[PDB]
């Protein structure tokens, strides 16, 4: 409804500029009339989810690329898409004027924006905090009498989450993850560095830690927030590394298995929060299938584990077939869920690259690859950062789909935002991935889903410089004659009946 105001920062594409009085917006999604398709197009050249429509033809002839929908062939159902309400994100959002804040929140959470339905919530401090703290810093408080939410939660994160929920028309699922325990529960007595819980699963340290999860959920429940899921620990492999720079808590897969079986599983199950899902791993997919095998082959751990959460940071050296594919094969009834991604965290990556088309393509390529290998959802990291990629108490700066420029009471929506939206806006919870097969080898990334009502949604990414003419065949409906321009992403929608 309102066009992108483009600005170049000298990278491959433009950001869209928003402030207190203006932000680009979309219309709520709709399917067009039977016999017509919709196309939403974003390009490096600056098109931002532009709507066009076309006819579905009864016939097709030619030798060009054909993508054929296989609507009967069903895969995973989609949980959703969203991002993380870190301390850093909360600070950046609230540093904007109230009108600008509302436009940012609407960008993500309204149907005039990209319809996020997941928010990841850190349990106390992480690197994307300006303060190191837990919820129970009073030493040796095994009873957790001094457990409490600080202002980071009560003043910053919780009110923003409530505002996001008000804007969202879709049901929103909250996901909680801890980085570190209180230091008095840890072998190293520090928030960072190499260190695990003291002792062994089933003991006082482990029982206290499990009870901390319940205290956290109790406290958020007092604030009228309920959780869909928690993870067992953010990046448990991190705490195994000498000199790890920020908040962590080390678990081997054996340690995680035993913690879930003995402490976390029984504790949650015997609480008012028994319906909250537990996700294991919450770490790089390079650790699969090994980690899934260790945890899920133990029935006492398995009965508590709803899903496997994966992070994207080692995807470049962990092929999806050998990790996601093999895990799905062995454990087809345990969902895979992508719970954290961002560009900028790597040694060879600058933190923020305003307007980078490459980083947009990284997001969409990742989401497509995940969807093609059974993953049910995909979650960004910080919802918003400043132009430095912070704040961050160890200066571990990274990129974010929205960058906030407080001096100008402005925020910039980057290619990553639009790439994510090509999925989030058009794929409601309960959509199902269906087959889509190419007639010939090609440079495109594509995925097909069936909307809950039976309609079709297809996303096509072209990471190459070359325009690719193609046809999409829906055997029941007809043919879509289209093009995939170089450096474009398209979302196709059409009714099937
Ligand atoms: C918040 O963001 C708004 C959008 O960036 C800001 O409004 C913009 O302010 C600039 C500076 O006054 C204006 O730029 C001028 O534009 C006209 C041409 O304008 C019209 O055509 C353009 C086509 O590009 C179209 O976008 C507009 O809607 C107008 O119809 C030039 O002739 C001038 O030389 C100068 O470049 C923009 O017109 C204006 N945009 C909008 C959408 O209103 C606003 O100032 C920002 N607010 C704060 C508080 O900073
Ligand atoms: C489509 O194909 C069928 C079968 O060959 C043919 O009868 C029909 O005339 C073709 N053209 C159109 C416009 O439907
Ligand atoms: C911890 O809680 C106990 C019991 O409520 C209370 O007596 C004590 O003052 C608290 N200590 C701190 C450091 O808040
Ligand atoms: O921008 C174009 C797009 O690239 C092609 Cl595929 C079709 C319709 C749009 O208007
Ligand atoms: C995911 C990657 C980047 C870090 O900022 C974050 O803490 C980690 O869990
Ligand atoms: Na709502
Ligand atoms: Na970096």
């Amino acid at each position: 409804a309102r066009p992108c105001i483009p600005k170049s920062f000298g990278y491959s594409s433009v950001v869209c500029v928003c402030n207190a009085t203006y932000c680009d917006s979309f219309d709520p999604p709709t399917f067009p009339a039977l016999g017509t398709f919709s196309r939403y197009e974003s390009t490096r050249s600056g098109r931002r989810m532009e709507l066009s429509m076309g006819p579905i033809q009864a016939n097709h002839t030619g030798t060009g690329l054909l993508l054929t929908l296989q609507p009967e062939q069903k895969f995973q159902k989609v949980k959703g898409f969203g991002g993380a309400m870190t301390d850093a994100a909360a600070l950046n959002i609230l540093a904007l004027s109230p009108p600008a804040q509302n436009l940012l929140l609407k960008s993500y959470f309204s149907e005039e924006g990209i319809g996020y339905n997941i928010i990841r919530v850190p349990m106390a401090s992480c690197d994307f905090s300006i303060r190191t703290y837990t919820y129970a810093d009073t030493p040796d408080d095994f009873q957790l009498h001094n457990f409490s939410l600080p202002e980071e939660d009560t003043k910053l994160k919780i009110p923003l989450i409530h505002r996001a929920l008000q804007l969202a028309q879709r049901p929103v699922s909250l996901l909680a993850s801890p980085w570190t325990s209180p230091t008095w529960l840890k072998t190293n007595g520090a928030v960072n560095g190499k260190g695990s819980l003291k002792g062994q699963p089933g003991d006082i340290y482990h029982q206290t830690w499990a009870r901390y999860f319940v205290k956290f959920l109790d406290a958020y429940a007092e604030h009228k927030l309920q959780f869909w899921a928690v993870t067992a620990e953010n990046e448990p492999s991190a705490g195994l590394l000498s000199g790890y720079p920020f908040q962590c808590l080390g678990f081997t897969p054996e340690h995680q298995r035993d913690f879930i079986a003995r402490d976390l599983g029984p504790t949650l199950a015997n609480s008012t929060h028994h319906n909250v899902r537990l996700l294991m791993l919450d770490d790089q997919r390079l650790l699969l299938p090994h980690w899934a095998k260790v945890v899920l082959t133990d029935p006492e751990a398995a009965k508590y584990v709803h899903g496997i959460a994966v992070h994207w940071y080692l995807d470049f050296l962990a092929p999806a077939k050998a990790t996601l594919g093999e895990t799905h094969r062995l454990f087809p009834n345990t969902m895979l869920f992508a719970s954290e991604a961002c560009v900028g965290s790597k040694f060879w990556e600058q933190s923020v690259r305003l307007g980078s088309w490459d980083r947009g393509m990284q997001y969409s390529h990742s989401i497509i690859t995940n969807l093609l290998y059974h993953v049910v959802g995909w979650t960004d990291w910080n919802l918003a950062l400043n132009p430095e990629g912070g704040p961050n108490w160890v200066r571990n700066f990274v990129d974010s789909p929205i960058i906030v420029d407080i001096t100008k009471d402005t925020f910039y929506k980057q290619p990553m935002f639009y790439h994510l939206g090509h999925f989030s806006k058009f794929i409601p919870e309960g959509s199902q991935r269906v087959g889509l097969v190419a007639s010939q080898k090609n440079d495109l990334d594509a995925v097909a889903l069936m909307h809950p009502d039976g309609s079709a949604v297809v996303v096509v990414l072209n990471r190459s410089s070359k325009d690719v003419p193609l046809t999409i065949k829906d055997p029941a409906v007809g043919f879509l004659e289209t093009i995939s321009p170089g450096y474009s992403i398209h979302t196709y929608l059409w009714r099937r009946q």
